[PDB]
């Protein structure tokens, strides 16, 4: 195109639904920002991922306070074997599971933890995401039954902040509030129902660093950054919201791009130790250039967020 | 601006509800004043903190009696471990510690003031603040069971002069009047109901150092001076308000620049020994410039606080 470029880069294995993730570059003043919100979202939930992708080209990010920032290994809805393989290559000692993924059974996800459990050893964290899939009393059982493989936190077991207070108060193990978060009207509902004792910020779906710190700010809680599976590009700004948290309690889920099959970088955002460097990505011509796709639908979709968030 | 700066300093810790530290500095012939009152202030309420910047940039303070001011450690709500931690490497034999925090549990707030008196050992003096959050019967019994550390006194332990006047009927322990002196319509109403032993002045709150030397006479109590946790220009003016006042039974709450990440200055006003020097402190063009932010939106709040003060 010229300076908004369409991408689409296939996972290695299924998540979240998908097999292929797309995207759009753009390159500001700042350097590169990304804009890939997944495709069943309309322009209204788009904007702020435009507004994430704004900041980073064109007005930059908060300075860090810390140079590099830890990272936890994530684990998709695989099996037992393939799930304990990630975790031996990540080499990260804290690893988050996916588990109810639609299709599959409980007994998967027991199988699954216990895997990613004796591949951490007694020392490793295991975290599980359950991306709302269970009730309340599905959920309280669930968590009693995956304890036992000891969990630092559940992340968004249930669908409403009402379903993930009733559940806080019935279970142990800290709850960790995602979706909720993210995809709801009113983020502070975690905080005011006292839902979870952890939240999780995206920087992409929360319109950007600055916006992420400020809810960070709002609702008082211990913090953890994750990806929306990006690139290089997009992971250097989830990067950034980590740098700038005052306090990191929690690795972050950053080591996200092993998910994809190729990267847009000559330098990619690997981790290395469990750990991933702050610092500014600088996307390869020839790296793009293999996994560009006509970027008029896209270009179409970036103005049609960029619409709704001016409005 | 040329004049009005504004800054964002990230603290390195949540500390009264935020994480990051805004504000703007004034200078004149007089030096460098502050102007940082908490966001949600409105503008007749931040006319006494802009009349305290004024003071502090444009007509100087009363000339010092002592040459340095002897500080308290200030310890967050923080965990035990941590809390322990800063009392040792205070330098400090007097502590306040926070309790109270909303989604606290009052378990936390033994276990931390435990800490504290562990720290400081039997020498040491330790001071809780409460904010305003309890009512009166539970103020009474947490003050009860706070006191087996031994408590030098007990900071706003209510919202209402009322409220404190009946906790100080009932309890043997000092207590201290703050937002009730501060953010009051009548600030001699805790002298005139005998709500408190000891009576807290802040510089920007009370409109300058001059305002508050006229208020510590006629509420004709003892008096400690504490911080809005502002950078060094605004500890300036907390430290010139100590040292003009005819006696300093208590420690001050002036080691506050520790929470910040950085400071404006490249001589930071951090004690040494328990202490702060009473000097002027010079604006270092550039780390300012490393916190500086546009100063529109604070340059417009300057305009509508000074406005409400004239009139
Ligand atoms: O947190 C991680 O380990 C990776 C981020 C992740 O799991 C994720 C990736 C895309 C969409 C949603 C989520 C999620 O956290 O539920
Ligand atoms: O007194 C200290 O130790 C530091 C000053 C302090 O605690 C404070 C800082 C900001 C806002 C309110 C207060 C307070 O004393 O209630
Ligand atoms: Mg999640
Ligand atoms: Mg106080």
């Amino acid at each position: 195109s010229l300076t908004g470029r369409a991408f689409a880069i296939p996972l290695r294995t299924r998540f979240r639904g998908i097999t292929v993730r797309e995207g759009m570059l753009v390159r500001g003043a700042a350097g590169w920002g990304e804009f890939s919100p997944f495709a069943e979202y309309g322009p209204r939930e788009c904007a702020r991922w435009w507004a994430a992708c704004y900041e980073a080209a064109e007005l930059g990010w908060p300075a860090p306070v810390r140079d590099t920032v830890p990272v936890n290994a994530t684990v998709p809805a695989v099996g037992p074997e393939e799930a304990a393989r990630i975790v031996a290559s990540s080499g990260c000692t804290t690893a988050k599971v996916k588990v109810a993924e639609r299709g599959q059974s409980e007994a998967n996800d027991v199988a699954r933890v216990e895997a990613v459990r004796d591949a951490l050893g007694p020392r490793g964290r295991v975290r599980i995401d359950v991306n709302g899939a269970w009730d309340v009393d599905t959920a309280v059982r669930m968590i009693r039954l995956l304890d036992r493989f000891e969990l630092e936190y559940v992340e968004q077991p249930c669908a409403t902040v009402d379903e993930l207070a009733e559940v806080r108060r019935r279970v142990s193990v800290p709850i960790a509030a995602d979706e909720s978060i993210r995809r709801a009207e009113d983020p502070l509902r975690v905080r005011d129902a006292e839902a979870a004792d952890v939240v999780v910020l995206k920087v992409q779906p929360l319109g950007g660093v600055r916006a992420a710190l400020r809810l960070a700010e709002e609702c008082g809680l211990p913090v953890v950054v994750s990806s929306a599976v990006e690139t290089s590009v997009g992971l250097a700004a989830g990067v950034a919201l980590a740098a700038a948290l005052p306090e990191l309690p929690y690795a972050c889920g950053l080591a996200t791009l092993r998910l994809l099959h190729a990267d847009v970088c000559d330098d990619p955002l690997l981790p290395v130790h469990g750990v991933l460097p702050v610092r500014r990505v600088d996307v390869s011509e020839q790296r793009l250039a293999e996994v560009e796709i006509d970027p008029a639908a896209w270009q179409a979709r970036l103005a049609a967020a960029r619409a709704a968030w001016e409005q």
